[PDB]
RNA sequence: GUUCGCGAAAUUUUACUUCGUGGACAUUUGGUCAAUUUGAAACAAUACAGAAUCAGCAGUUCCCCUGCAUAAGGAUGAACCGUCAAAGAGAUUUGUUUU
């Protein structure tokens, strides 16, 4: 019962917003090659997933 | 003066009676049942020391095991890639192998 009013209660954080913060954090990466697949795969879903 | 013991005499050895002899030879206290009875104050009633035991759970304090929550923190896997919808008006082009 815990759990599941946990995940009720987790929908509340779901239609949380933003509120901004101060400073963005940035990292630049560089690379030969993106030809593998599963890699193309990870830094979309990985994107996604942190919000980043 | 009281008793116990030994020796002598008068009679039937122990016994009574008397002489010579060795001890022992104080009284009290510390001894109240308590409780209850309308009277010039006594111990007379009225009781009468009879004036509960086995077992169960839970709760505080610490420890371990296993869950779920929450705060932080990490590790890894997931094949395919992003700058609109509707309606109206104007401008340009368009004989035989795969229907």
């Amino acid at each position: 019962r815990r759990h599941e009013d946990a995940i009720k209660r987790r929908k509340e954080a779901v239609n949380m917003n933003v509120e901004k913060p101060t400073v963005y954090h940035c990292k630049v990466f560089q690379f030969k090659n993106l030809q593998n697949p599963k890699i193309r795969f990870k830094l979309k879903m990985n994107s996604k997933e942190l919000s980043l």
